[PDB]
């Protein structure tokens, strides 16, 4: 009876995606009826992904798109949702919420606690987006949301980071045709390019006790210095990293 | 099963919540794993004391604060790691003769599960490759035909006592508590030598035990957290500072 989260999640080969994967999958292990949805950005699945994705035994779907200035992950994400389209019915009976998780953000499992009963489409505070600690979705006292607590352009759409919602299956499947806008997309208004089509402000649910608590993070990971593999390599190629 | 001890020091700053969040969350899955987390502050924070008690893992919650001065050649850490080691010192006896292992594990590295049981068995001190570290992709220990580590890897200094980073050995327990002078050096310490610092005073090269398919494969990363930009933020701020992130 436990929805299933179909988490989102667009990756690419560089020297930190399989420790990115690692400390992502050891969080996501803890996730009861979890859907990993893994799209490369790649012109054909890779061994590193399909061998970590293998050996956790978790329940996932390997899918692959290359990307050919668009939001970074978006084809992938698209992918995923013509995927899930194509998986199940429109109104199927396998309850299901599509979470869209970048490979280097944090999660807290709380997180996925709180949106595991999402009926529409849930919002919660992300941290270290907009150039601030956090964004987070004004709330007022009767637990609606009536705005967007941001410095970067506060009256878009849906002024939220892409780990900041949750969407119930059902409305991903009836809004067949919504997809994230890859063509005209202003800055920041990709979320809303999609958000905008399924639900209405009003309609939100707020998590995390009525956005005042953090339970995902914008975290970045700095790139690796391997000045010292020179111009003709130092350490073996065949070992993966 | 052996008890692995976990050293992990810490401080205050943006990210850190974050960094014990997923380390927790990593950790939470290897059996027999007691958290030993070192604030860098003169006082217990109520964020690491909460987070600590919620994540349901076995844990002891220490802390030294690192002298204002001292952050003004003194390796990051550095005294907290330290401060685990007089504890253990103190909290087991000499002739324990408890099984346990002692690992020293920051706050930002990306750590396998397989990782755990490999270091678990360490009789004295056993070594793998690291990702990430010496400007390489990887630094792995070099081992001969007989099993024995020979040599390291490595562009920079591999020809120093223990051409390895922090994350890329455990060291037993008895180990630890017979050798009870063993310190990291404080300060002085040339860059990429404070490993060396301690192993020397604890085991000989031939001791050592290669782990992690003989030093062939990466199961731990010397990964590093980019600084949050708060340039919105301003001067006067502007979300709330009572907000825990
Ligand atoms: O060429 C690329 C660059 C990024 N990504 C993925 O798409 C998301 C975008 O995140 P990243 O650039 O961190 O985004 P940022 O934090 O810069 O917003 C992450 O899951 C990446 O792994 C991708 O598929 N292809
Ligand atoms: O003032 C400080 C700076 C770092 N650390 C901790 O000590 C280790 C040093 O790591 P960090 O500088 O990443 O090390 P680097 O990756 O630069 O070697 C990490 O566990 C940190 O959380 C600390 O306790 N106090
Ligand atoms: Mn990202
Ligand atoms: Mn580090």
């Amino acid at each position: 009876a436990l929805p299933t989260i179909h988490v989102v999640t667009p990756t690419y080969s560089r020297p930190v995606q399989k420790a990115e994967l690692t400390r992502m999958a050891n969080t996501l292990l803890h996730v009861p009826n979890l859907h990993w949805l893994v799209v490369e950005d790649a012109p054909r699945r890779t061994p590193l992904t399909a061998r970590l994705l293998r050996d956790t035994g978790l329940n996932y779907t390997h899918l692959h798109v290359e990307t050919p200035r668009i939001p970074r992950g978006t084809m992938q994400r698209n992918l995923a949702l013509r995927w899930l389209r194509e998986t199940f019915p429109r109104n199927s009976s396998q309850p299901g919420v599509v979470y869209f998780a970048d490979d280097d953000n944090t999660y807290s499992l709380e997180l996925f606690e709180e949106m595991r009963s999402t009926r529409r489409v849930s919002v919660w505070p992300v941290a270290f987006v907009g150039g601030l600690r956090y964004e987070a979705p004004r709330v007022n006292g009767a637990g609606k949301v009536v705005r967007w607590k941001t410095v970067f352009d506060p009256h878009r759409p849906f002024a939220i980071d892409m780990a900041g919602f949750a969407v119930n299956l059902r409305l991903i499947l009836q809004r067949s045709q919504a997809y994230f806008k890859l063509r005209g997309v202003k800055g920041g208004y990709q979320e809303s390019s999609l958000l905008r089509e399924l639900v209405t402000l009003n309609d939100l649910e707020p998590k995390a006790a009525n956005c005042t608590k953090i339970l995902v993070w914008h975290t970045r990971t700095e790139k690796p210095v391997l000045v010292n593999e020179g111009k003709k390599g130092f350490t073996d190629p065949s070992v993966e990293i």
